[PDB]
């Protein structure tokens, strides 16, 4: 089993700086790439950063310049710092982790974890 542990959610004030982690526990082998995505009501999912094993990252024009993707691979966990909060902030956001369960095997599994609110009120 992969599980992945989802954590910083909740309501905050704008103008301000929130830290997201992710853990990812279980059993696998590598971990291709984890990062976070973010959902409001009524709107599509959308990529927020994205950082992969060997550390490329990428980030949405959102927060590009604002935020910061880190790993600490040894923990299979990464880090979303993010200023400047707004209230097009809000959203549910959504821990994902490409995953290869098999040390033989190039097939990957995308896990999704359950999501926490991020509420940024002014």
């Amino acid at each position: 089993q992969v599980q992945l542990v989802e954590s910083g959610g909740g309501l905050v004030q704008a103008g301000g700086s929130l830290r997201l982690s992710c853990a990812a526990s279980g059993s696998f082998f590598s971990i291709n790439d984890m990062g976070w995505y973010r959902q409001a009501p009524g709107k599509q999912r959308e990529l927020v950063a994205v950082i992969s094993s060997g550390g490329s990252t990428n980030y949405a024009d959102s927060v590009e310049g604002r935020s910061t993707i880190s790993s600490d691979n040894a923990k299979n966990t990464v880090y979303l710092q993010l200023s400047s909060l707004k209230p097009e902030d809000t959203a549910v956001y959504y821990c994902n982790a490409n995953v290869r369960l098999r040390e033989y095997r190039t097939t990957s599994y995308h896990y999704w974890g359950q999501g926490t609110q991020v509420t940024v009120s002014s």
